[PDB]
Parts: structure tokens; sequence; C-alpha cells
């Protein structure tokens, strides 16, 4: 057909060139096919790229999802283990590497993680110098810093997923105890993806009305007890759900398209996402964690620089204390 | 056709049956079809019905939907001046009525519109007894009030999109010289849709930080300066564009579809709509503003009965006060 | 507590409680289950959905996982259990359970492992849901269908295997990258048993509204079709994405009543000369009363052929089960 | 001010200041404009809009109109004027401005009053985006592809006339009506001129895979797709949600690089024996490169000869045309 469809159809471009929105997905484990497969039902990628070292996962893998290609609108789906394939993409989400065992901290899985993303990040930069890069392996503050050493970018295009998730489970749980949508209960989580996140609870807002407006018996102490509670399941709803499923998939798929919707359609949302944090909150180590930021082509285009709360502030900068224990550890 | 189909098809269900989600707009004109056109896009409804009272406008605007049914998915498309296309209809938005002329209250078209109510309020509850009525004619916070009078309906199916756009025009405002997105700006504007609707200054946000705590200088004042300008430019942004334009049409249309939205997928999403609010705020008539509100395939499930500040209330009682001045005078 | 201070700062105008409109019910939550769950998700079909399995914890992480995104879906409500009065009122149930392939497993294998499951599962169904739609996905998904269909009692509207909608898709890719058009403008359809003995309806090709005559090897593409499952498996050990799709494309249909055409497994007796009850795929007209309509095509001699010989093939099997 | 705070309260990281990487420009702020503009918008496919016309007051409230539903949409710089520097590296030009047709008028009649006004914007947007792809829909829009074609000096790729899209689209609309299915399912193709001597591939006709001769008026329903835009302009003036819907579909394809066949305007010269240098709609495959690929289709005699007259049509307004 390669032959013959030279004389039903007229080439008025013989230069086929690049692809404009090219993705790159470093991992074809659970969390890279969810986020590979919720990219795709964003219709984000004219040009859907997955990297792994395990050829057979990763053929197959390539072919189920091609296989759908007729219900989407990603015209090329491609695999394999040279990173020549992944040239010149706009963002390149990293999800390999190991996970946590049950009860194991995030923290835990650093040494083999840096060493896999010694490998990883290199030829990345190699073949895409300009990309975006969004980290999700754990744990993910560090591995964001470590990204953002070894590739020589500008902080604008290292980007770690950080508590944009922990943010949704926080959102989701308030909200379900209001009866509402979540997308209507605002409020975030800074610090650290993992035990020492922040909740900031001078932010807690419904559609435009401060959580302590609603009702009179609303004041700082029962804010605080509330978000004692609901925090703590916060940060176990992973161990949770690691001890009953062994991983977890969906929730971060989805935070990851949300993320990849702000940076590939360039719409200057805020997402609390790593980055470099020096400088704030009485922090003077280059530590990465989550702020709020502003996310579009050029990856993270602005930093708040907040004035929250004593008591936040300093739960902050224990949180960057917590991540520079582990962090100092590590040998680049 | 119909009668050789008959022969290369077997029919499995001799007895079709009605649609699911049949949506009516009464009012073809310029909201009506932009409503009409937002609600097709977001592929809400299986039967769409137009009725007017202009045959020609309606037959034309009706056969120019149905032309682009390849690009929806919305199989039915039709238009009458009979009210008993209408019958047993989810949702029925009323876009009819006079509109402003240059420099022209909103509220100066009561009478005009109340005698066109008087009309089509009996005709919809005659042939859709258990609809939800989503009221969009202006001034829209009377006519909710004289469209429940007129249906008998429970509170929770007379719904009027009040500052739903009001809202989405403050957001758009100040999210604009932030430099971030809409959606990631929280405030409300409630009561009249109209010259005496009310910022809530207490409740403004970005994606979970309360404005004050993003720089020391964000303080009471400022905020109250802020608002001043900005709320200004929310009430004349609608004669701004009468008097360039001669009528709005596109903004409405995204509201009432984000509306529809709710009310159709059943989200529990909170939208600032017109409902009764005797009871709140000091105010003691039947007045129906803009407050919070839960939307679902109920209607309003929930309202709403927040703590606001001093001045905050007090401004929704001048809001109720003036909308009563005009509302006293109107016949039923 | 937040629980009990929202009786207070909300004022409930209704004190109804109403049903879902859109509850859809997914049984099994295993690649096939979930994948299908997060497509329906992913289009917004559903109010309301619920995850039934017999395996308590992995329910449980499932929904928990699932739950935790709702940030960023439209569906208000996701439930998991192993009681079928979580399904009650269902529009819609897909059923993925049962025993899946191993590599170089013929689908027809599974028949009798899955009737059995099916004889708990489709009672349970219809007890709670005696007005929904079925839709069968698990293997062989044409015998489960007819299983189905005996089961549980429903007209033949509300049975529905989920048939060669997947094989056509994955026929239409593959003649897509040949010519370099997107699938969706290349038209071809695949009928009969969902596997091996499939066949290509050669005579219905078709680009964008130009009959190949307009403009072998067709055959040629058909076996990477019938073998790409088993290629699939042996790489991967299953297949989970494109099903996932072809169900919430299935899905849509039906929810959404657009009167869209599937080639999905239906009852195909008085047919291609078929005087048993087979049911394989043939393309029916979908929306929200299941199947309205089921077209009775006629093909060239060589496909209605190779269709009565996919239905004897099916019978083959399907008449040694004990139901 | 906030606009004093925010150099505080933010941090850039980044002191470049890059340019869209899908602006989107909009020729003409009337009803086709505007609803045009308004799909686009729906489908996401813009980080910056801009809308140009030769009216300051109603450009403004246009833009301020759609401005301030942004909170609905996913575009995040929406801007209007008369100066062409706002449309500079344009991905996609789409030029809806013209005069348009009185009640009973020939599209062709609109022809030099048109490429006049053609005259003026063509070498101003080549200007500011000589790159873009221009997508024509201004009427009569297969002349005024050829003129743009010729005053731009762009290649034949990356000048698209939006063409027969939409009459395809009421042809499929019209004929599923009759068989009660969704019209994405029937595939019906209409070429040549977008107007009375427009051509039905009869011989093309297909449903989810089935030729017609696997299953007169048909050739009735094709006077209805030629009639339909004078109905509507008697019954309402103009036509505007079917274009806007169509510009929106090809839209989609080129910005997203979709490689989709349309039927829309391009050089046919070398086909069905024409020697002149018309332009009009046979099936074309678009992407980010415009059109990539025209196809060649072997027709039957009768359409053949009915392109070919249609060619004679447009040639015959063409010819006269002073540019
Ligand atoms: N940031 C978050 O919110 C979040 C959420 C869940 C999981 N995670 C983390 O995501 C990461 C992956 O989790 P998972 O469930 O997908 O595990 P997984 O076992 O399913 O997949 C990991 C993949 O990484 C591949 N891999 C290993 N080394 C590689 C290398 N040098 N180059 C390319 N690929 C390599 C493996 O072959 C494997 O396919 C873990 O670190 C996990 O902790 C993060
Ligand atoms: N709530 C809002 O935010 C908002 C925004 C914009 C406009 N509006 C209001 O929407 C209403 C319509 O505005 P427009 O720009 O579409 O005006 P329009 O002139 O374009 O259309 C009004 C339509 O109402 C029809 N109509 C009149 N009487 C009718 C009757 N008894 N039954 C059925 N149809 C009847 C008319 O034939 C006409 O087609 C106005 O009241 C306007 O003030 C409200
Ligand atoms: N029709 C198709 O195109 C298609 C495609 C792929 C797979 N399949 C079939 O789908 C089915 C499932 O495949 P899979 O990969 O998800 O297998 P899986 O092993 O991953 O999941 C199977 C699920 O079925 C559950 N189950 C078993 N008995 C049950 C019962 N009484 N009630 C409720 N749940 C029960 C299991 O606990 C398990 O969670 C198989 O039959 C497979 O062949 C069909
Ligand atoms: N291809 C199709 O299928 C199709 C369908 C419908 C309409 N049309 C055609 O689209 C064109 C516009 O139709 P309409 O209903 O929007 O008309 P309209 O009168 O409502 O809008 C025409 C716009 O063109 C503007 N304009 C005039 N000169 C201009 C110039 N030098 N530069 C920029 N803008 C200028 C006008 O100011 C006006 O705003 C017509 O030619 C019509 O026949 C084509």
């Amino acid at each position: 057909m390669h032959s013959l469809k030279e004389e039903f159809l007229i080439r008025l471009t013989n230069e086929d060139l690049n692809a404009s929105n090219k993705i790159t997905v470093i991992g074809v484990g659970a969390v890279g096919m969810a986020c590979a497969f919720s990219i795709l039902n964003k219709e984000l990628a004219d040009e859907l790229v997955l990297i792994d070292v395990v050829e057979d996962k990763l053929k197959g893998e390539m072919m189920d999802l091609q296989q759908g290609s007729l219900f989407l609108k990603t015209p090329n789906i491609i695999a394999g283990k040279d990173y020549e394939l992944t040239a010149n993409s706009k963002l390149v989400v990293v999800t390999a590497g190991a996970r946590q065992q049950e009860g194991e901290s995030r923290l835990n899985l650093v040494q083999r993680n840096v060493n896999i993303f010694k490998f990883i990040i290199p030829n990345v930069v190699k073949y895409s110098p300009d990309c975006i890069l969004l980290i999700v392996s754990n744990p993910v503050d560090i591995l964001t810093y470590v990204a953002w050493k070894l590739s020589g970018f500008p902080l604008n295009r290292v980007i770690g997923s950080g508590c944009n998730l922990d943010s949704a489970r926080f959102r989701y749980l308030v909200s379900e105890m209001i009866g509402i949508h979540p997308s209507n209960f605002h409020g975030c989580i800074l610090g650290e993806h993992g035990d020492s996140s922040v909740p900031i609870l001078s932010g807690l807002n419904i559609a435009g009305m401060s959580i302590k407006n609603l009702h009179t018996d609303i004041d700082t102490v029962f804010i605080k007890d509330m978000c004692k509670d609901v925090h703590k399941k916060v940060t176990e709803s992973a161990y949770e759900i690691i001890k009953l499923k062994g991983y977890t998939s969906w929730a971060i798929g989805l935070s990851v398209g949300d993320l990849s919707c702000s940076l590939i359609k360039n719409l200057r949302k805020v997402h609390p996402v790593s980055t470099l944090v020096k400088g704030q909150f009485g922090i003077d180590n280059e530590v990465f964690l989550s702020v709020p930021c502003v996310l579009g082509r050029n990856g993270i285009s602005e930093v708040f620089k907040p004035k929250l709360t004593v008591e936040e502030e300093q739960q902050l900068k224990n949180s960057a204390e917590t991540i520079w224990n582990t962090q100092k550890d590590i040998q680049l």
C-alpha cells in the first residue's frame, strides 16, 4: 500500500517534519501508563513516546494503546529503549524507579532512584535540551532537585508533581464532608510530598467564602482540629492504598494530566508543585518542595512567595529540614 | 427510505420512547442561541427544543443548528411555537423578553417581561410539571420570583442565572491583573444581578491562599480599594458592551452552559444563583437574589446561609430593598 | 465537626433523596474492569459509579485511588463492594469478571469457567437492576452474551456483547497507518466471532466517502488483527487499554442515546443461514434502549460463507455448555 | 495596586516572554467570524485568539464579551483590533470578512466585492505571519481561495478553503435522519463548488463500513443541500452556527495535526480533465503543515463529468476577475 497510495494521493509537502506537542513518558509501569492514558484522554500530544528498559512490556503496552487510536487524537504512539525516539520533546514525564513496599517511606527509595536518574536525565537532556522535565518518581522533592542538578536546566523547566495530588486528596476529603464537588472547596497542601506536608489552614475557602464565614462556630480551633484529622488521612492515604492494592496509579495519572494540561496549553494556572524554595520560610539550603506555581508553556513562569502564618512557615521550614536530612547524604 | 430501511434493519424495540435529557430553550434571540450553542457544545442534551413566537427566525435557527449535527452529540434538535414540543423537559431555560437599550436599567424591563412570563410559564408547567426552570431574562431576580409564583414549583426547581456571570466577570478582571487563569482566583458576587450587587471581600482567595496572605501590604483597606475599582467595572461591564455591540450573548451563553452542566450532570457544584433569601441578612420580604447554592439534578439541593461581615450583610440587605422597590409594583 | 456544622450552614430545599440518573456498574475490578471504569469516568458518563468484585481489599484500594482523583472528574459518587444492593437501579452494567487467556490460549477455552461465574453474577445483577442494559466484556464474549441473555431473561435489546467493536478499531488503525490518515476516516468492518474466526467485510471498505474502487493485503491485515491479542498477551500478559477505550465508546452511545452504529454481539439466528441461537458481531444501532436496530446486510458470497463458518465455530463450543 | 504588588508576591523564573504556540487569528467579527471564534474557543485550540475587523466599536464589544467568559475557557489571551501587528506569528488565520448573500443571490455574485477586500487583507496577513495557514471562509469560497493563493504567494498546502466540509455535513445529516442513525456513521461525500454545482459522490456512500450495495432519492437529498443556505438566508437572513462548527472541525485537524480527511478547496488542475487553475473541493489530508495530501479519486463517468461542469461554472466567473 505504501507503494500504491502513491497514485491516489498527491503529496503537496514532500517534507513531513517534527511534532509540535511531543510528549515522552519514561517508565511504562502502573504510574507511567496511567499518566500516558490520562495525557491521551486530554488530547495533549500529537506524538507520545514511551521509554523503559523492559523491551517486551514496552512493546505490549505500546501496542495496547496504539490499538485504541480510533478513539483518540494522538496520531503517533511509539515506544522503545533508545532515547533518540524522544528527540525534541516538549514535555518529559519521568515515572521510572522503585516504589514503596507496604509501610515503606518514600525517602527510602532515594538511593535506588538517584542511580536510575543518573542514567535517565543525561539521556533526556541529550535529545531534548529545551524540554520541560516533570518529575513524578519518589521521593519526588529530592529527585526534582537531582534532575535539576544533572540536567543543567533553568528552574522553570524542572518541575516535580509534588503536592498537586496531596491537595486534590485534601479537597476531596473536605468536600466529601460538606457534600459539594471538590472543585468548589479550596485548600492547598504544601511542603514535602510525604509525611511532613503542610496544610494551609489560613486559606480554606468554599466558592469565594472564607471557611470562617460559613458558621460562627468555625473558628481557628475548629479549623485546626478538622485539619489535624483530615491531614492525617491525607498523609496516610498512599500507605493504605499500597496495603490494599499494592500501589497507586489512577489519581496520580489524573494529577499529571492536570499539570500537563496547564503546561501544554499555556494556561497559567496555579499548582502546588516542587521547585526550589531556598530564600523562603527561613530555608537556606537548596531544598525543593511544593509551593504554588504558575504553569505554562515555559514551565514554571512564576513562583508565589506568600506571607503565611507563623505556624505554617515553621511547619514548612521543618518539612525542608526533613527533606535535607535525606538529601545531604546523596552523592552526585 | 423510511419505507426501504424496513428490510436492511431489524427493529428490536418497536417502542421508541422519550429522551432522558430533554432541554428546552425559550427565546431564539442572541442569548437563547448562545445558550443553546453552549448547551450543545457540552453535549448535555439528547433532545434540544427551541421555542419562540417568530416562526421564520425559529425555523432558520433550527435548521442552522441541525445542519451542524455531524459535529455534535444531540440527535434531536427541534423548534416551534407549540409548547407540546417541550413535554417532559428536564430543564427549561427562559431567555425571552425585552433587553436593555443603551443606558437602560435591567429593572426597566420588568413590566414588559412579567407580561411575557404570564404567558410562557403556565405553558411550560403544563407540559413539564417536573422540570427545572432556569431564568435568564432580565431583571433576572424579579422574574425568578415571578416564575416561582406563576409555576407553583418548589424552590429547588426555580433558579435564576443571577450572579454566576457577574462572578465570572469579577474573577476575570482580578486574575487579569495578577496574570493567572481565572479558575484559580476565587471571589464571588452576590445580591442583585445589577447595579446593587455585592462583592464578598472577606472571601477573596488564590488557589488556597487567602488574599491577605499574599503580601504584607494586602490589608483590609487595600482590598476595599481594589474591589471598589474592580466592582465598578463589573457593574458597568454590560452597559459598555451594549453601547459598543448592542447586546451581550457569549459570556452569558457560557455561564448558562456552566449552570446547566452542574444541573444535568448532578455535580453538586456551588454557584451564586438567584433564589429566595427571606430569612437571611435581615431580609423579610420574599426577595430572590444570588446566594451560593448547591446544584444538581433536583435543582438547588442546598442554599448556603453564611455569616458574612457586617458590611456585606448590610449591602445585601440594601440590594434586596432595591429589588423589592421595583418588585412591589408588579401585579400577579 | 464539619459533618454537624454543614447541617446548620446549609439549608436543604429538597428532603427527597432521589436516585442517580446515570448509575453505571462495573463487575470485576481486574485489569479490564478498571480500564473500563477509568475510561467511563474520563467520559463523564456516570453520576454514580459502582465497582463490584469478590476481593475486598483490592476493591477498596481501587475505589480509594479513583475517589482521590475526584477533583479532576465529574462523577460525584464512586463506591465499591461485594453486595449487589450497591448496584440497585443501574442504567448500565458492564461485566468484565472472569478467567482470561494464558499465552496462546483460545478465548473459547474460558467459557465453562466463566459460565459458572455468570451463573452467580447475572441473577444478582437482574435482582437489583431489572431494567438495566447489560454490556458483556468477559470472554468468550459472544457465548457469554448468549449466556447472559438466557440467565437474565432480558429482551435482546438490553443484552449486548462488546464483540468486534475492538477488532474493528484495530483493523481501522492498521489500515490507516499504511495510508497515513487518521483511523476515524477509514471505514472497515470486522464481524463475526470476537476471536480467530472473525470476518473482514472487504466489500464495505471506504475512505471518507470514497469506496476502495474509487481509489489481497487487506486479508493480511485481518490476520494481524486476529493475532493481536495473542501477541500482547505474550508481551504484556493481558490487554486492557484498548478494550477500556472501546467500552467507553460503546457506553457513550448507550448513555447519551446517540443512535450510533457499532459491531457488537447480538442474536444472528435468521441471518447468513444460521438456524442456531448464535450470537456474534453484526452492526447495531445503540442508544438508551440498548440495541434499537440490527443491520441485515447483503454481503458477498465469500463474506456470508465466512460468517456462517464463524457461527459454526462458536456453536461448536456453545452447544457443549450446561446452563 | 494589585499590578504593583504582583511584582513582589511572585518570583519570575523566566525573563523570556515567548510567543504563543497556537495563535489563531479570525479576520471579520461578523456573524460567521464570531461563530467561528466561539467554536474554536470551545475546542480549546488556541492559547491566543486575535480578532481583526474595521469597525472599532463592534470589535471591542465582541472582544469584551468573549473575554468575560474566560473563566469557562482555556484561552488565556483574547484580543481584538484593526492593526495586523496583533496577528503576528499566527499559526492559523481564518478569513471570514466580506459581503454575504442577500435572499436568492448566488455566492458567485459576491466575488468582485470580496476580491477587493482580500487585496487589502491577504498582504497584511502575510506581512506579519508569513508561515501561517490560511483558511478561507468568505464566499465564493472556491474562487477566493484561489485569490488568497495568488495574493499571498503561499504554497498550496497553506491555502485552504472551507469548501464542502459544510455541504458534506449537511448531506450526511439529511441522509442520517431518514435512516435513523447518527450522521457520523453515514459516509457521504459532496465535492466541487461550495454552491449550486456541487457533486454528490453517490458511488462512495457507506454506513459504518457497509457499502450501499451491501444494504434516485440521494439526488433529491443533494438538491435540499444546495438549497439549504438559500432557505436559511430567507428565514434568518444569514447562516452562522453550522459553518462555525465546520470551521472548528477543520481547525481541530490542522492545529492538532490529526491527518484527518476533509473535502476542502484546493487546486484541482490536472484532475477530471481540468486544465485551468480552478480550486474546488476534493478530499484532502489536514495537519499542522496544512494540506499534506490531496486525493486523486477515480469516480464514475457521471461524477467526473459533474465535477468538470462544476469547474467550468467556477471558471466562468473566475476568468472575469481582475487581480
Ligand atoms: N509523585 C507521586 O505522587 C507518586 C504517586 C505514585 C507513585 N509514585 C512513584 O512513581 C514511581 C513508579 O511507580 P510505579 O507504580 O509505576 O512502579 P512500577 O514498578 O509499576 O514501574 C516502574 C517502571 O520504571 C522502569 N524503570 C526502572 N528503571 C528504569 C530506567 N533506568 N529507565 C527507564 N525505565 C526504568 C521499570 O522498568 C518499570 O517499568 C515510583 O517511584 C513511585 O513511588 C509517585
Ligand atoms: N441574566 C443575564 O445575565 C443576561 C445577560 C444578557 C441578556 N439577558 C436578558 O436575556 C433576555 C433576552 O436578551 P436577547 O439579547 O436574547 O434579546 P433578543 O431580542 O435577541 O431575543 C429575545 C427573544 O425573545 C422572543 N420572545 C419575545 N416574547 C416571547 C414570548 N412570549 N414567548 C417566546 N419567545 C418570546 C423574541 O421573539 C426574541 O426572539 C433579555 O431580557 C436580556 O436582558 C440576561
Ligand atoms: N471482549 C474483549 O475484547 C476483551 C478484552 C480483554 C479481556 N477480555 C476478558 O475480560 C475478562 C477479564 O480480563 P482481566 O484482564 O480484567 O482479568 P483479571 O484477572 O485482571 O480480573 C478479573 C476479575 O474478575 C473478578 N471476579 C472473579 N469472579 C468474580 C465474581 N463472581 N464476581 C465478581 N468478580 C469476579 C476477579 O476477582 C478479578 O478481579 C476476561 O475474561 C478477558 O478474557 C475481553
Ligand atoms: N464558506 C461558507 O460555508 C460560508 C457560510 C456562511 C457565510 N459565508 C460567507 O462569510 C462571509 C461573512 O459572512 P457574515 O454573515 O459573517 O457577514 P457579516 O456582515 O455579518 O460580517 C462581515 C464582516 O466582514 C467585515 N469586513 C469588511 N471588510 C473588512 C476588511 N477589509 N477587513 C476586515 N474585516 C472586514 C465586516 O466589517 C464585517 O464585520 C460572507 O462572505 C459569507 O457569504 C461562507
